[PDB]
């Protein structure tokens, strides 16, 4: 069939590294690119094609119990060992990541259909907002 | 509510750059990380949490008509200008990306519920397989 319509989920990617290197993509970008999987959405009408490709990385699962300190390796980030303790302050979930970095942790709460996440490290604060799907 | 269960799609990410820099994440990784959006799947049962986070990049749309040469800027890759021409060889979609790189192009075909994509650049071949979702 010439019909390539559909949503296509990558299952295999062989020698992406060699192809990217032939294109002169730099080492640090290749190190990340070889871990992604693509989803390809093809809209085909005759000989007219529209291809919309997204690349995804699965970060590592984080499982914890509130009040139980646990060892965390931040492999999706700076790859450091921290001792994390999550507690409730009202409806706000508060995490202290005890380790080399001062004032490292996060706070997480719901307001309406939005999830708020504030990440801290030193004097830096990152504010993220998520919509319920 | 303390109930953070659900699938949460990132809509806003403020000062991820400053947070990542405080964590000493290197420049080339930060340049990519600030373009991602996260989906967070939270499975909460009491004070027990399971968080599964995926990060996604939307590559650029590729629209073309078979037989009509078009200008392509490979911004999701090596950011080069090529003149791409897609033609059918039987049921195989064949693309030649005319430009600085020799033997650059791809071939794309369906077999069963699988989409096959072979990317070439110079003497390098990358083979990708996609499953219909």
């Amino acid at each position: 069939t010439r019909d390539q319509n559909g949503t296509w989920e990558m299952e295999s990617n062989e020698n992406f590294e060699g192809y990217m290197k032939a294109l002169d993509i730099d080492f640090a970008t290749r190190k990340i690119a070889v871990r992604l999987t693509q989803t390809k959405v093809i809209d085909q009408d005759g000989d007219n094609f529209k291809d919309k490709t997204t690349s995804t990385f699965r970060n590592y699962d984080v499982d914890f119990t509130v009040g139980v300190e646990f060892d965390e390796y931040t492999k999706s980030l700076d790859n450091r060992h921290v001792k994390a303790l999550v507690t409730w302050e009202g409806d706000v979930l508060v995490c202290v990541q005890k380790g080399e970095k001062e004032n490292r942790g996060w706070k997480k709460w719901i307001e309406g259909d939005k999830l708020y996440l504030e990440l801290t490290c030193g004097d830096q604060v990152c504010r993220q907002v998520f919509k319920k799907k």
